[PDB]
């Protein structure tokens, strides 16, 4: 009763609600490495988020949301291609039914497991629904994850996973250190986007790191046994709740490596 992912309601089908679904800076896209272009002028991104202030977990019959306090300029990410500070406000995932699909963004046509997105509004605009109406309103740091070894930092992630199995359920999360989530390498590529999801705005700075996390199968099992359906109602597993590579039009993909 909305948009979403099945074969009635899923991507195709979101431009008739949001027109914008066939703009000129949509997102996810395919990241072609052999033509994103070196960009030495590029600074290192300054990701800070030492004092973060997680607060809940919530299912939101999409994907489930660790959201942060962003009160106070306390987690943000700087530098990089950005201008200012940009507070987290959350992290998602979008994932997979099976390890070969997943991730929205692909690098080279080759699909992850899941991917990861950090995302944080520009203090600029004082809040968030004032950002997202601009076009440099968010960053996004999107993560890859292939399914490897077991990431400890995402262990306490996958315990609360039952306690939000439905729509409309969340949990108290504190004390959650989303450094925990970050690859060694700060690579990136970086080029003007939209939210993948409607209302699909064209507002986010995407920053997609090179470097994959691992996670184990175990781990994004977990991920799969979640429910995009509410309490009480017909079983529909959340999976695949990604949206397919977008047409890169006229944008230029820039690497901070070489
Ligand atoms: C008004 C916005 C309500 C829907 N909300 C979002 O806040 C949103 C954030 C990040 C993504 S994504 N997947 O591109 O990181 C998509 C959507
Ligand atoms: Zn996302």
């Amino acid at each position: 009763h909305h948009w979403g992912y099945g074969k009635h309601n899923g991507p195709e089908h979101w431009h008739k609600d949001f027109p914008i679904a066939k703009g000129e800076r949509q997102s996810p896209v395919d990241i072609d490495t052999h033509t994103a272009k070196y960009d030495p002028s590029l600074k290192p991104l300054s990701v800070s988020y030492d004092q973060a202030t997680s607060l809940r977990i919530l299912n939101n019959g999409h994907a489930f949301n660790v959201e942060f306090d962003d009160s106070q300029d306390k987690a943000v990410l700087k530098g990089g291609p950005l201008d200012g500070t940009y507070r987290l406000i959350q992290f998602h995932f979008h994932w997979g039914s099976l390890d070969g699909q997943g991730s929205e963004h692909t690098v080279d046509k080759k699909k992850y497991a899941a991917e990861l997105h950090l995302v944080h509004w520009n203090t600029k605009y004082g809040d968030f629904g004032k950002a997202v109406q601009q076009p440099d309103g968010l960053a996004v740091l999107g993560i890859f994850l292939k399914v490897g070894s077991a990431k400890p930092g995402l262990q306490k992630v996958v315990d609360v996973l039952d306690s939000i199995k439905t729509k409309g359920k969340s949990a108290d999360f504190t004390n959650f250190d989303p450094r925990g989530l970050l690859p060694e390498s700060l690579d990136y590529w970086t080029y003007p986007g939209s939210l993948t999801t409607p209302p699909l705005l064209e507002c986010v700075t995407w920053i997609v790191l090179k470097e994959p996390i691992s996670v184990s199968s175990e781990q994004v099992l977990k991920f799969r046994k979640l429910n995009f359906n509410g309490e009480g109602e017909p079983e529909e597993l959340m999976v695949d709740n990604w949206r397919p590579a977008q047409p890169l039009k006229n944008r230029q993909i820039k690497a901070s490596f070489k």
